[PDB]
């Protein structure tokens, strides 16, 4: 893998673009796997994770499957204490009904199901257990403090953390080949493609996971371009509740970076 090589020009334009937006606080990290071209604009800063933390939790899930601690077909119970509002379909089912572990893990990601997330976190031994695993993978600022939906934003991550975990997964670390490919398939079938994917050119693919708690919006993943290049991408923006400028800034930066990598 080539050395990290900042595109100093393009970084400056992106910083100029974020810093002229008053009530927005942005952090982002991008890395090109072929050139080593990198972009870091507040990429190491800590943010409320919102639902972006569901990506690290999915990694933890498949790690457990790899290690024989969890099975894809075992039945998980939707206990009252795990039922959660906001995004998800499980919450409308009978309390104490049960679901295949894999089905639950998929819902956590595809539709950001918060009940499903709580079920997985609990099954994997709880937040502390997961936090330790995140630390082991090098995720310095990725921490579960509260169950989902965690609308207050107590759960933390960083753009570098999200992008770096994805780099690792993309390069075949952490997870087995079978679990990796399952994870990427799930992460290509999310229903929210309004952020990073909205700035990509025709024929690009992206495995990613968005997060939105109104006061914070973000997205992270891995992009394959039609030209053959691959890069990882993560951006988080603090905003006034549901400010459409926050989501638009992510598009804009996504577009800027995609086009720069087309030209080079
Ligand atoms: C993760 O942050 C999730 N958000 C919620 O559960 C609360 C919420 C609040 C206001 C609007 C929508 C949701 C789910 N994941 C985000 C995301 O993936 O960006 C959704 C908008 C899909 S809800």
């Amino acid at each position: 893998l080539p050395p990290e090589r900042p595109l100093t020009n393009l970084q400056q334009q992106i910083q100029q673009l974020v810093s002229r937006q008053p009530n927005l606080t942005a952090g982002l990290y991008f890395f090109n796997l072929d050139s080593g071209a990198s972009l870091n604009v507040g990429g190491d800063q800590v943010f409320p994770a919102a639902s972006t933390i569901k990506f690290p939790i999915l990694v933890a899930f498949f790690k457990a499957v790899d290690e024989g601690r969890v099975t894809l077909q075992e039945r998980l119970t939707m206990r009252p204490d795990l039922i959660a509002p906001e995004a998800g379909t499980l919450q409308y089912q009978k309390p104490n009904s049960q679901y295949a572990a894999l089905e639950v893990a998929e819902l956590m990601i595809t539709i950001s199901d918060n009940t499903a997330t709580n079920m997985i976190i609990d099954r994997l031994g709880g937040a502390a257990e997961l936090n330790q695993q995140f630390q082991e993978w090098g995720l310095e600022n990725t921490v579960i403090n509260n169950p989902e939906p965690d609308m207050k934003g107590t759960n933390t991550t960083s753009p570098r953390d999200l992008a770096t975990l994805m780099l690792k997964i993309g390069q075949g670390e952490i997870l087995s080949p079978r679990s990796r490919d399952r994870l990427l398939d799930i992460m290509r079938r999310t229903v929210t493609n309004t952020l990073l994917p909205a700035g990509l050119g025709k024929g690009a693919t992206i495995a990613h996971k968005t997060g939105d708690i109104g006061i914070v919006v973000g997205d992270a993943g891995m992009v394959d371009m039609p030209n053959g290049q691959r890069y990882v991408a993560a951006m988080m923006v603090k905003r006034p509740y549901n400010d459409p400028r926050g989501s638009e800034l992510i598009r804009q930066v996504s577009r800027m970076v995609y086009q720069a990598f087309e030209k080079l």
